[PDB]
């Protein structure tokens, strides 16, 4: 996936019309828009399609798929038949939940993410201590794409260095949470941005201002 | 909760005239639907004001809740605004991420069930080993709804023993997993069966001989 400017936009506003208008807003600067839950819960899966008509930006389905095979095989036929070119993934319910993903994907041609150790202060109380396994299961998977924190570099560099450099590695918790883009992108291909673009007065100059550094 | 029966149907057909179909056979039997993301994602979040409608049961959202907690409150204020009484949360990624969801639930009186254990093989390499201490965390944050695995019965009656018998507790794996009704029943409150009834010939048959069977 070659991601324009290294920002992948977190889309979790939750009616259509704003959804839609910040998007818009930050088009020039961003090519690929994650779309998890909250939007989805709101406005419908179709709203994957809408965002394809409006805007030709990627679309990553932000669904921490967390359920056991058979149900998250269902899962990912939902959601890439509504048009999403990849999914999230969590690997802590095991191989064969994430298994169950990367065939569908493997047969509608389409990318599963690994979500490996999450960005928030819980993830520290069972999924850190699970996380270089996990990694490394994706890695005996067959899992190019995974997800790990910005609020801890040190997690980050050991999850970079797990998947090695073909990999590709993106990054949520930018921001609002506390990571910086710069320390980020030092381990990270692309950095995943939220609250501070789409709650911004100026989206479009939030934008730009992460990317100018 | 007072599920009839002890039978809770898990609705995961992916089409809107299947699963309104399916679920009227059963009716007679179950008064709790558990609804989760292959219905949801192919019909749409309006899925659950018309099983209310046509059914009047109640209805647990199975969206296996697992994100950071701004975003976790987000999800179940989407659930709740839907009709959803209940929403399944993983205790996976910790106490702040249960946190968030108990507080929507409780500004919208609603009920939060905790997922501990899994009932899949995969839950073996890192869920099992975690799984009591999430039930732990859970009894301290003050989760009283839980869901565990019919698949392992020992590790269901270990979860019953950490809750309590005034905790409730559901259990998927009956059936099509490999879990016994009767058996999970000495432990569980109520079982979740999805294919056993909803892939049968006869589902209502189906339901009935389930629950003949114990
Ligand atoms: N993907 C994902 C997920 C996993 C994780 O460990 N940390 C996260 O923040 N996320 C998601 O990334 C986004 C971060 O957004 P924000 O920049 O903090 O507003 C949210 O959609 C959150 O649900
Ligand atoms: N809730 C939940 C969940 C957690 C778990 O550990 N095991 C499950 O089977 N489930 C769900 O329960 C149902 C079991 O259905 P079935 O009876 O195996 O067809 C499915 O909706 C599955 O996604």
């Amino acid at each position: 996936m070659d991601v324009m400017n290294r920002l992948i936009l977190a889309m979790d506003l939750m009616n259509r019309d704003d959804a839609l208008r910040v998007t818009g807003e930050v088009r020039e600067y961003i090519d690929t828009v994650k779309i998890g839950y909250p939007l989805v819960l709101s406005e419908g899966m179709d709203i994957i399609a809408e965002f394809r008509k409006r805007f030709g930006c990627r679309i990553i389905a932000a669904f921490a798929v967390a359920d056991i095979p058979e149900t998250n095989e269902k899962i990912c036929r939902a959601t890439f038949k509504a048009g999403a070119d990849a999914i999230i993934v969590h690997g802590f319910p095991g191989a064969d939940s994430v298994r169950a993903c990367l065939n569908v994907a493997e047969e509608m041609g389409r990318e599963v993410f690994l979500l490996t150790e999450m960005s928030h202060p819980g993830a520290e109380m069972f999924i850190q201590g699970a996380a270089d396994e996990i990694a490394r299961m994706g890695v005996d998977l067959g899992v190019k794409n995974y997800v790990g924190p910005s609020t801890r570099p040190e997690r980050l560099s050991r999850l970079r260095e797990i998947i090695g450099q073909d990999s590709f590695l993106i990054s949520p918790g930018v921001g609002a949470q506390g990571g910086d883009p710069g320390e980020t992108l030092r381990f990270a291909d692309a950095i995943i941005v939220g609250r501070s673009i789409y709650l911004a007065d100026n989206p479009a100059a939030a934008a730009a201002g992460i990317i100018e550094s």
